[PDB]
C-alpha cells in the first residue's frame, strides 16, 4: 500500500547514537547525531524512505531469556513487530540470524580487551591467569553470549570465573563498564567490542587502553525482521555505501577526526 | 526431488584450492587441498549434502562484459546454471550481489599493495605520485572493477594510469603478478588482496611484502544463485562455524602454520 514512515530502532551508545548537546530544543530525528544516526540517512536517501529513529525501550541489544525464550532488547523490537530495522552496532550471531535478517556487514569489529594504562595484562590467557584483576562483560549482549557458548578452551575458563565471581563482574552498559575501569585503580579489566573500545581510547582523560589481540572476528548487520521486503534494498545500499567509501569515511568522522587524545 | 550431488565451482588459487602433489593417482575431490577444499567439506557435512569440486573452466573469478552482458568465471557458472554454489575467494561487491547470493563473509580482505622487498613506496598516495614503478592488477577481478570505478581521487588518478598503460599492467593469474614484481628489480607493484599478499610474503624466497594499509575493507562469501534454496543453511552454516573457531583454525592452517620465512 501507501509508503509509511519507517520505524528504526536503535541504541543511545557512542559515538553510534548520541543526543546532541541542544537536543533538549530539538524534534525528532535532529536530537540525535553519530555514526548510526548519518547511516541511517544515507541508507534511507538511497532506498528511498523516510523515517523514525527510536531508542529501543529497555536499553539493551537483545538475547533471548532461556525461559520464556523471549527476545529483549532491539533483536526483540523486530521479532515482535515494533519496529521495522534496526540501525544501530548490531553483532551479527548465528542465533540472531536464525529469527531477524541481518544486511551485509557495515562495520568489523572483534571482543577486545580495555585495560587502565598500565594494567599488567597483554592477553585473554594473561586475564584467564590470575584472579588480582577482575574481568567481566557487557549483559543481554554478544560479547557474554560469546563467552557463555564458547567451547574454546581459554573462552570457556574465562567464563567459568566471570559467571561466578562476586560481586558481579558484568555491567547494564557500556558506560558503566568503562566508568569501572577507570575508577578501578587496574584491578579491573573490561571485555568489550574492538570499535567502542577504539572509541573510548581517544576520549579523555585518555586512561584506558586497548591491549592484544581480538578475541573473534564479526561485524555490525542492518537488521530486519525476517522475510521483511526492506532487507533487499537495505542489503545493497549497504554495499554500494562500502563500495564509494562512505563507511570509511564515517568511521575517521566519528572516531579520529574528533580524536581528544593527540594525533596519533 | 531426490538429494542430487551439488556442484561446487572453485578456482586453482593458493592457498585456497590447489593440486596435490599426487593428484594423478587420485579421484574426484581428493585430488585438490587448501583452504576452500577444507571449508567446503565442512559447509557439505553441516548442510546434509554430498558434493563435486569442480575447477571453473575459464580460470576467471567473474566480471559482466561490457558489450555483451555475459558473466564470465564463478559469478558466470552460477548465473547460467552450470554450477549449484562457488566456495572460492570470491569477493563480495555490488554488482555481483545483484545478481547472485552470497553468505555472510568466511574471510576478510582489502585490496593492498606487494612490493619486492626494497622499493620506495609505502601507499597508494605513494604510487599515484610517480611514474618510475608501475603497477597494476589482476584481470576479470573485484580489483580491477574497484579502480575503474571509483570516484577517490588517488585511486581515480591511479586507475587513469592503469587503463592506459602500456605494455599492459594488467595480469590473467595472481602467478604472474607475482612473478612480475620478483623479476622487476622493484620496478612493478602489484596491487592485490591481502589475503593473498599475506600469503605469499610467507613464501620463499621471501623476497615480497605488503606495505602500507589496506585501500578498502570487504569480504569472500559463499555464493548460491539467486533464490537457492541452499542459501539459508549456507549462510547459517558459515555463522556456526565462524563462531565456533573454525575460519580462523583453517586460516592459520593454510597461512602461517605452513610459512616457509620463519616464525616471525
Ligand atoms: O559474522 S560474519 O558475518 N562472518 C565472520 N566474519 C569473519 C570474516 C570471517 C565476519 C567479518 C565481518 Cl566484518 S562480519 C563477519
Ligand atoms: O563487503 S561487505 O559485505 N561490507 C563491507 N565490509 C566492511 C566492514 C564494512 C565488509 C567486511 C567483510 Cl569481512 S565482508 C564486508
Ligand atoms: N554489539 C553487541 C553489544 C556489545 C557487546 O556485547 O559487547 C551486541 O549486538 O549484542
Ligand atoms: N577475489 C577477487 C579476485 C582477485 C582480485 O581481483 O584481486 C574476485 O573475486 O574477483
Ligand atoms: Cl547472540
Ligand atoms: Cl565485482
Ligand atoms: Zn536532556
Ligand atoms: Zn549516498
Ligand atoms: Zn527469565
Ligand atoms: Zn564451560
Ligand atoms: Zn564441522
Amino acid at each position: 500500500g501507501a509508503n509509511k514512515t519507517v520505524v528504526v530502532t536503535t541504541i543511545l551508545e557512542s559515538p553510534y547514537v548520541m543526543m546532541k548537546k541542544n537536543h533538549e530544543m530539538l524534534e525528532g530525528n535532529e536530537r540525535y547525531e553519530g555514526y548510526c544516526v548519518d547511516l541511517a540517512a544515507e541508507i534511507a536517501k538511497h532506498c528511498g524512505f523516510k523515517y523514525k529513529l527510536t531508542i529501543v525501550g529497555d536499553g539493551k541489544y537483545g538475547a533471548r531469556d532461556a525461559d520464556t525464550k523471549i527476545w529483549n532488547g532491539m533483536v526483540g523490537e523486530l521479532v515482535y513487530g515494533k519496529a521495522d530495522i534496526a540501525i544501530a552496532p548490531l553483532t551479527i550471531t548465528y542465533v540472531r540470524e536464525e529469527v531477524i535478517d541481518f544486511s551485509k556487514p557495515f562495520m568489523s569489529l572483534g571482543i577486545s580487551i580495555m585495560i587502565k594504562k598500565g594494567t599488567p595484562i597483554e592477553s585473554a590467557e594473561d586475564l584467564s591467569k590470575q584472579t588480582e584483576i577482575a574481568y567481566g562483560t557487557l549483559d543481554s549482549g554478544s560479547t557474554k553470549e560469546f563467552f557463555r557458548r564458547s567451547k574454546i578452551a581459554v573462552f570457556d575458563k574465562m567464563w567459568t570465573y566471570m559467571r561466578s565471581a562476586e560481586p558481579s563482574v558484568f555491567v547494564r552498559t557500556t558506560a558503566e563498564g568503562v566508568a569501572r575501569v577507570r575508577k578501578s585503580k587496574g584491578k579491573y579489566a573490561y571485555l568489550l567490542e574492538s570499535t567502542m573500545n577504539e572509541y573510548i581510547e581517544q576520549r579523555k582523560p585518555c586512561d584506558t587502553m586497548k591491549v592484544g589481540g581480538n578475541l573473534d572476528s564479526k561485524g555490525y548487520g542492518i537488521a530486519t525482521p525476517k522475510g521483511s521486503s526492506l532487507g533487499n534494498a537495505v542489503n545493497l545500499a549497504v554495499l554500494k555505501l562500502s563500495e564509494q567509501g562512505l563507511l570509511d569515511k564515517l568511521k575517521n568522522k566519528w572516531w579520529y577526526d574528533k580524536g581528544e587524545c593527540g594525533s596519533g
